């Protein structure tokens, strides 16, 4: 439709034959259920997702029936793909600020966030998960490394292969990532509700600057900080990320307040992705 068909061979051409050395070093990838190569078609700059083989054609042929449905603000643009053989291709348009995760870890050195662009980021997001909800998908997989920033820092969701159609069903196959994911979720179960825990985990990656999981850390999960912080055990001010100068309480305080309702163990006691958007719109009123 509006997505161009390109062969192999022309997005071989686009990402110096998929040069998998960093872009850093001066190859082609930036970033990793496939790899992120930067890509040049004239003078737009783009990003080049190559890809069980009939179970990676269903994600590749789901990114494409969302992707078609679902054009958003605060979601990734699909400019084309490739099917040649046993080889995927999924061309979008280029975010040049990369993941949140990244820059919440300030990785390749660049400058912390400020809270006003975490704040601003976070309503993307928001917005971008209330678009998917509107128009009856699950993303399944909502977390920081899945938001991408464009020249703006504005918010754009990603990675739509897992995303089911929405009446809670179950799975034989449970996907998502363990640090994210909502204990219904984890057991089985197919809900909008657990896209909102997950979006909880990311709203404390935020507010802390902390990684969902961390080995060498204790708690290992940062969804384990919410009883801390219930059991007075330590406050939120003592997780507030330090790399940070504009961060007034309040503010905080209110997306802690946020970020906790969506982090309710049961399911149906959770927000819905519209109070989640007017709670963060009314924290930066
Ligand atoms: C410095 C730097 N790091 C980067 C990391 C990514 C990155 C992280 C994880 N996936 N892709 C990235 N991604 C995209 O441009 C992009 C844009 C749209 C869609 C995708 C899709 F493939 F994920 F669907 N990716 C750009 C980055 N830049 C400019």
């Amino acid at each position: 439709t509006r997505f161009h068909s390109f062969s192999f061979y022309e997005l071989k051409n686009v990402t110096n034959n998929f040069d998998e050395r960093p872009i850093s070093v001066g190859g082609n990838k930036m970033g990793e259920f496939g790899v992120v190569y930067k890509g040049y078609v004239n003078n737009t700059t783009v990003a080049v997702k190559k890809l069980t083989t009939e179970e990676l054609k269903q994600q590749f042929d789901q990114e494409i029936k969302v992707m078609a449905k679902c054009q958003h603000e605060n979601l990734v643009e699909l400019l084309g793909f490739s099917s040649d053989g046993d080889d995927l291709c999924l061309v979008y348009v280029y975010m040049p600020n990369g993941s949140l995760l990244d820059r919440l870890s300030c990785l390749d050195g660049t400058p912390p966030l400020s809270w006003h662009m975490r704040c601003k980021i976070a309503q993307g997001a928001a917005n971008g998960i209330n678009f998917l909800h509107e128009n009856h998908h699950i993303h399944r997989d909502i977390k920081s490394a899945n938001i991408l920033l464009d020249e703006a820092f504005t918010a754009k969701i990603s990675d739509f292969g897992l995303a089911r159609a929405s009446q809670t069903v179950m799975t034989s196959r449970i996907v998502g990532t363990t640090a994210y994911m909502a204990p219904e979720a984890l057991r089985g179960e197919i809900t909008p509700k657990s896209d909102i825990y997950s979006f909880g985990v990311v709203l404390l990656e935020i507010i802390t600057g902390l990684p969902a999981v961390d080995e060498h850390r204790e708690p290992q999960l940062l969804l384990d900080i919410k009883e801390e912080i219930e059991d007075e055990e330590k406050t939120i001010e003592d997780y507030i990320d330090k790399k940070m100068n504009d961060a007034d309480s309040t503010s905080v305080e209110a997306m802690y307040s946020v970020a906790s309702q969506c982090l309710h163990e049961k399911k149906n006691k959770r927000p819905d992705i519209k109070k989640v958007q007017q709670l963060l719109q009314e924290m930066t009123a």
